[PDB]
């Protein structure tokens, strides 16, 4: 019949914050700028979606909960924002009506929104079959994930560049991602029944929703990668007085494209390598860079034995040098590189030196740091 | 030519108070620099946008400075590169006769475009005077935290869009108004010449002053002129900086703010602050996006707030008060209250008004200096 039910503040809002990052502000389909709720006696499920990620999640409701059971879609960002108005411990009674109207009462405060009808709101159906699993913890692929995130592209007419890839091989997971400036790829452990390769172009939207609901423990999860959807499920921990665990399926449409073979993009040639402590690096670059093109941030990097020198300058012929100490003896090589793009690799390393691969100054350039194997970063010249 | 030595955050500390005076763009384009003299004894750096300008000066160290003169140099890139270097780092400043501004820091070399220290305009000049007024800083500080938000951003009556300074026999005034609202605060400070004066600072001299003055009870002498203010103020861990603040006043007349407060409100009522505060921000979220709008209607013992959109959503609180007068319902912009409860410290707040087409005036029991004034809607 008509839903009806009565939660505190904080296990609406918690099911709520999960869901509603995958929701468009305003969207093609007017029914996707809500949120579908669906109650019964034990559990209540919010969906959000996009319809290019789909975020499903769940916790088991309390003993007299839910009055009435039932189904529908409410505007997600008001109700969001009408839950955190309500003070610390409050109730809220909400109430479904034959006019579709839903009313939040709490307190001495009345809210009504308009709702859509739940049998209108559009899920990702899973046309295809016998789908790819692999087990990684949460720990290893947020970690992909944090290690490639930078260099996909925010927006371009080519869509496998605004993705990023995740490949399994041989018992292990790989994350890569380009703009065509630069490339960034991290590799970790996983286990795969497969022997050969499957790959996944995952979209921006969803790579984003995946960092935020991924945590740094080592709780196994399963990933199973079809030929069109990704699917996931995450348990979260929902540490409070009386709170149920939140469960989140996430699922999300793969870019349909085929990603160029990252192998042959990745420098091997190696002739000449240099190692910078990471803080000396980092800072020399930013002072060099002050007085570089404003949009450009260009800088030059001559190598010498065991010296560095970078120097840039702009339109108004300011200039600025500096000369670092590396651990370098091998020939002379002036490059130009976006000053950004290296100060972009420096953030994705933990690592206190810093090694870089080159061959000559039109060529490609290879980043690395010795104590993680596991990642791998490239940036080409100017 | 000048020559100095000068450890970064000596010479960072004193940019820093002048800086927020440059633009980033400036018609006269000597401006975006920032001109710096020095001697033996004292470094002196000037910020200005012709509106507002700021002079800092240090005492500095025997032998600090290798040559006297002065030059100006692009404030944002020095600001920058100064920032840059690692903690505790020496630089040397170097004009040459080319117009380079050579600052070397550890083992970066950096090189600037200087412009002719000839060419830079000053506001102030031999002649300037000024009437003036005692007061501390804090209290000044004060008077701008209480009435800022009022002043217009952009309006043709430029007056609106400054402060009004007005100096009463035994108190300092300020007010701000952009034809929807009202603000005044008022502070004791003492007068030596008691004649009434009044000043329209800038909206961005405000905001300077503001960001320089401290919450300690120091006396300042304020300087107030036909055409300029100045103030010479010692900021309160690195020697010691003395900032020379001077402005130009609005030329216009403010409008007489003492006919536009209402005093005849029939109809008084209290609200517990943090309870109102609430009550409109719940409210607010389901009123239209642009306007704001909420509609206040006064019953007995009873406040109702009430606000709709677009989409017909609805919401509608309710607060107990202390109310017995004749029922009143108004509409308002919830930004415009909410606003006012900013910057009012206490626990309760009093609102008077009169009838529904007219002004209300709100205050707060426990700080009678602070009056605002709200004009409703429709």
């Amino acid at each position: 019949h008509h839903m009806r039910l009565k939660i505190a503040k904080e296990s609406l809002l918690n099911v709520l914050s999960h869901v509603v990052g995958a929701v468009e502000r305003r969207h093609t389909l007017n029914i996707l700028s809500n949120v579908k709720i669906q109650t019964n006696a034990q559990a209540l499920t919010i969906t959000g979606s996009d319809l290019e990620v789909e975020l499903v999640a769940s916790t088991a409701l309390s003993e007299g909960a839910c009055l009435e059971a039932g189904e529908t879609t409410v505007p997600a960002r008001k109700l969001m924002e009408i839950c955190k108005s309500l003070p610390t411990a409050a109730l809220i009674d909400l109430q479904i009506t034959e006019d579709q109207r839903c009313i939040l009462k709490s307190g001495n405060s009345r809210f009504v929104l308009g709702t859509l009808p739940a049998e209108d709101y559009p899920l990702l159906t899973t046309e295809n079959s016998q789908g790819t699993q692999v087990q990684v913890t949460q720990r290893e692929l947020k970690r992909l994930f944090e290690k490639t995130a930078f260099a996909m592209a925010v927006q371009d007419v080519r869509f496998y560049l605004t993705g990023t890839l995740l490949e399994i091989d041989e018992n292990q997971l790989r994350a890569v991602t380009t703009d065509g400036h630069r490339l960034a790829l991290c590799e970790i452990l996983a286990s795969s029944t497969s022997s050969q390769l499957v790959q996944a172009i995952v979209p921006r939207k969803a790579v984003g929703e995946l960092q935020r609901l991924l945590s740094i423990e080592d709780e196994q999860l399963t990933l199973l990668i079809g030929r069109e959807l990704l699917n996931v499920t995450i348990n979260t921990p929902s540490r409070d007085k009386e709170q149920g665990d939140i469960t989140v399926r996430f699922t999300t449409k793969l870019i349909d494209g085929k990603f160029p073979d990252y192998r042959r993009v990745i420098p091997r040639g190696g002739d000449k390598h240099v190692l910078i402590g990471h803080d000396v690096f980092k800072q020399s670059l930013q002072r060099v860079a002050i007085l570089s093109n404003e949009k450009l941030r260009g800088v030059f990097l001559n190598f010498n034995q065991d010296s560095l020198q970078l120097r840039a300058n702009n339109p108004e012929q300011d200039e600025a040098i500096e000369d670092l100490a590396i651990q370098y003896q091998s020939a002379p090589l002036e490059m130009s590189f976006n000053a950004q793009y290296l100060l972009d690799v420096l953030g994705v390393l933990d690592g206190d030196d810093v090694n870089m691969s080159m061959t000559e100054a039109n060529q490609s350039v290879l980043v690395q740091d010795p104590a993680h194997p596991d990642q791998t970063y490239v940036v080409m010249p100017m």
